[PDB]
């Protein structure tokens, strides 16, 4: 209930040269690619075997399993910089802008901007730009660094709307069954962007592009960490109407998705991480 | 040194009955697949990326990576049947068997038999055949059965032998620069079996065969674990043999090999499970 995550557009110029500092020193040291891999590895834990649900995605364990993600990824932060919290990127705001392409989370100073189209969309500008940061293949070998693509495609030409939001909190179920990308009336389904899909977390993969637009490789871009720490965020605002509207399913639903089931790769079930107060943080405007 | 962890020769009936049900139950209740999934993730976090070591092996992390997996897996166990224990197949006294397919490891009640080539190897006998048992292939996605192919392959038609293993403990260094499969004079490459290879560990998978004989796959055969606590033993006897030789590397290895590294998938460090008395289990042959 004490560390701050704030928005990224509210970040000073230090705290935006602190924070690209840090997670260049996570990547230096190693740990950084302990997160690709271990979304890369819920990917194929599905639940069960022969469905297309999985640990991470695809079914209820959705927001709890991004929400330790980010909580994990945050600790690591701290031990390099105990000023360090993980920002989020409110992109329902940036999609009222006239090119959100031009929005201040793609300075320069901090992720850097979309992919060059002269070459082959790799991202030139930048601390994460292609020669200052590395990143890894599906199967885990290394690759030719960051590309991006905002809105290429014709289902994602846009970014999520503030509008997509507010009826997404409108959800009064966690999530339905059967637990997975055909949910209806479903917080969990809603948020994550199958119905009329693709939409919000969904389309956001989609309208980056590049790295983020296959989710095996999405954590290859920082900015996926500033996506989910606001679904996460849109997850916590849920929670305080809804407040106590808990999680679904808590009993009986497949190995891995119910409340007291561990999320693979990890021991924390769900339960676990449904406070983000005793988590030890808050967002702003909170 | 409380729990026992036993020669699956010297296993009662019932024990070896009370294993296989336990194994099952943690099957049917979802948990096993994470070990499945745990050992195909390790093998695609590379220590650094684009080098062959991986967090479970290839490199000296290899022996503590499996003592942890071990120790969660009996753990698991425990919480289904606190009297089971993970024992382990000596693997090194079928070799001396004349016909060492007929290890009694392989009866019908324990890990059934070797695999049907009428039906392209698939193990239809004891707990774990086909109709009994589902496995997973590399993308965590149905594959239909359980194969076995006991020394069928050129490279590795038999286990390794008595003098494999003693062989292996006479080695002093843990582990040698640079941490990889060329390591030469080192306790860990040679057990995990890269020189000359296939020798120990890589030779009990290839000599298996089935999804043992592809190591992604290795764990869909519970006898992959029964294998594990066998070179984990022979790692606990080189802690006794050799006891003023620790872990090496101790720093400036690869990211995830050095002593106080986490071992990807988890936040355990070599160090954490060096002594494996305190991990709370012996080896039967300790206490004889």
């Amino acid at each position: 209930k004490y560390r701050v995550r704030k928005n990224v557009l509210h970040l000073t110029d230090t705290e935006k040269r602190d924070f690209v500092r840090t997670v260049l020193i996570l990547k230096e040291k190693g740990i950084y690619d302990r997160y690709i891999a271990w979304h890369g590895a819920a990917g194929k834990f599905h639940t069960p075997p022969g469905s297309d649900r999985n640990a991470a995605h695809m079914s209820s364990a959705f927001l709890p399993w991004h929400r330790e993600y980010l909580l994990r990824f945050e600790r690591d932060l701290q031990s390099i910089n105990p000023e360090v919290t993980l920002p989020y990127w409110e992109w329902e705001t940036d999609a009222q802008m006239q090119d959100p392409s031009q929005s201040q989370i793609w300075s320069a100073d901090f992720m850097g901007g979309n992919g060059n189209p002269i070459k082959d969309f790799i991202v030139d500008t930048g601390p994460f730009a292609a020669g200052r940061w590395t990143t890894i293949d599906e199967q885990g070998n290394p690759s030719g660094g960051l590309k991006r693509n905002f809105g290429a495609t014709k289902e994602a030409p846009t970014l999520p709307t503030r509008d997509d939001v507010l009826n997404a909190l409108k959800i009064t179920q966690y999530d339905t069954p059967p637990w997975d990308m055909t949910s209806q009336n479903s917080f969990r389904n809603q948020l994550e962007g199958f119905i009329n899909g693709p939409q919000l977390h969904n389309r956001v993969h989609r309208w980056v592009g590049g790295q983020m637009g296959v989710v095996p490789t999405a954590p290859n871009d920082p900015v996926f960490f500033l996506h989910h720490a606001n679904v996460d965020r849109i997850w916590a605002v849920w929670q305080i109407i809804h407040r106590n509207q808990n999680y679904q399913p808590m009993k009986n639903g497949p190995f891995g998705q119910n409340f007291r089931d561990p999320m693979y790769p990890w021991n924390t079930t769900p339960e676990d991480v449904m406070n983000h107060r005793k988590l030890g943080y808050v967002y702003d405007i909170e």
